[PDB]
C-alpha cells in the first residue's frame, strides 16, 4: 500500500504468535521491539539514538510479518515508548520513500 | 524520486542559507538539525527518542529546502548526531511510504 504521513505510519505486526502496534521508521537501522518474551537464545548488545544509548537483547532469524508481508530478520527487545520496524526488515517487504 | 532503503535515507536540505546532509526519518514527530546560529525567537522544549530526551530550541515558519522541493515550518534545534526530517516537512513534500 501507499501510507502518506499526516499521521505515524503505525501498522499490526505479528511477532511470535502475537499480534501488536509498529512504526514503519526509515530512520532505524535495526528493529526495536518492547519487552516481550521471545523463543530461542539472545545476545546482550547496546545500541544509541537521539537521547542515548539502551541496553536491548538481540534476538536472530525472527520471523515478522508486517502488514501481511513476510520478513525473517533480527529483532532487539528493549525498554521504547514504540514498537519500531527499522530499515533492516523494511528492505525485506521492498518498502520505499517516494516523492 | 523513489529512495530504497538498503542505506540511510540521506539527501540534501538547505536551511538558513546552508547546505547539509539529513535522514529522512518517517518514524520522527519533529524535524531536528544540528547545533546552528539561527536567528529570530525561539521557544525552549524537550523531545524523545530513543534512550531518553534532549533539550532542544523551537523555531518557527523555518524555510527549508529538501532536495530541490520548498516547505516550511517547525525546525528544532539541538545536540543531534545526525540532521532529523520528520513527517511534519515529510508531508508537505508529498513524501510517502510504498510497499
Ligand atoms: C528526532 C526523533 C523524533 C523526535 C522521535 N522519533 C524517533 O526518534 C524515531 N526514529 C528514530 C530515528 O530518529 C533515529 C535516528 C538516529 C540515527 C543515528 C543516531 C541517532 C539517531 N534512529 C534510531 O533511534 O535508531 C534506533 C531506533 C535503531 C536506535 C523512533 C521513535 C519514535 C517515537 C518515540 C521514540 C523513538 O517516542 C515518541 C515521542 C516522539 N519522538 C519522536 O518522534
Amino acid at each position: 500500500p501507499q501510507i502518506t504521513l499526516w499521521k505515524r505510519p503505525l501498522v499490526t505486526i505479528r511477532i511470535g504468535g502475537q499480534l501488536k502496534e509498529a512504526l514503519l521508521d526509515t530512520g532505524a537501522d535495526d528493529t526495536v521491539i518492547e519487552e516481550m518474551n521471545l523463543p530461542g537464545k539472545w545476545k546482550p548488545k547496546m545500541i544509541g539514538g537521539i537521547g542515548g544509548f539502551i541496553k536491548v537483547r538481540q534476538y536472530d532469524q525472527i520471523p515478522v510479518e508486517i502488514a501481511g508481508h513476510k520478513a525473517i530478520g533480527t529483532v532487539l527487545v528493549g525498554p521504547t515508548p514504540v514498537n519500531i520496524i527499522g530499515r533492516n526488515l523494511l528492505t525485506q517487504i521492498g518498502a520505499t520513500l517516494n516523492f
